[PDB]
């Protein structure tokens, strides 16, 4: 019980992964049937800087409530497990302006990625294992048709199929992403979490 350990991408290229932005297209969150409050449109921006810091800023938009939530993962190259797509991050839930609301530790496991199109991840809180997430992620709002099977294989490894996940792209026509806040918080200094 607790957080599941999943095999991860071998030879993780941080520099090509932690650049630009990603969209979360499909996902499973916990064991229970998904409620409308957990049906969100998520986009995140990240960056790895020379100092070795990794930073990821999430915009989570719930079309049903027309509300945004924001969180930021902070990690350092030295939090990664060797050369695998695996690491621990301090994830902070914040307001638009970056004020801390709550914080937790996440274990992030990249099951697979080709860097330029898609990634498949497992995220889990070692202190709240009932909060686990398996997610499909894309450089575009939809996963590009020509990698749909390369993705479905990855999900295969973890006992899942794409159709077995919430398709966030059913929200699409109502999906919104707070690019302004994303850009602003990425640049913004967080001395309580940097280092």
């Amino acid at each position: 019980s607790g957080c599941s350990t999943v095999d991860t991408v071998k030879d993780f290229n941080k520099d090509n992964f932690f650049t630009g932005s990603w969209y979360m297209t499909h996902y499973k969150l916990g064991d229970s049937t998904l409620e409308v409050g957990d049906k969100n449109c998520t986009k995140f921006l990240h960056q790895k800087t020379a100092d070795g810091k990794i930073k990821e800023v999430f915009s989570n938009y719930n079309p049903n409530a027309k509300t945004y939530s924001y969180d930021i993962s902070f990690a350092k190259v030295s939090d990664f497990d060797g050369n695998n797509g695996k690491y621990t991050a301090k994830n902070v839930i914040v307001e638009k302006d970056g004020r801390k609301i709550d914080e937790r530790t996440l274990q992030v496991s990249y099951i697979d990625t080709d860097y330029s199109k898609y990634s498949v991840v497992h995220v889990c809180d070692p202190a709240a294992p009932d909060y686990y997430m398996y997610a499909v992620q894309s450089r575009t709002e939809n996963v590009k048709e020509d990698v749909k099977s390369k993705v479905e294989a990855a999900l295969g490894k973890v006992g899942l199929k794409l159709s077995g996940l919430f398709d966030a792209t059913t929200l699409g026509n109502k999906c919104q992403y707070d690019d302004e806040t994303l850009q602003k918080l990425l640049k913004q200094s967080f001395p309580n979490y940097e280092k």
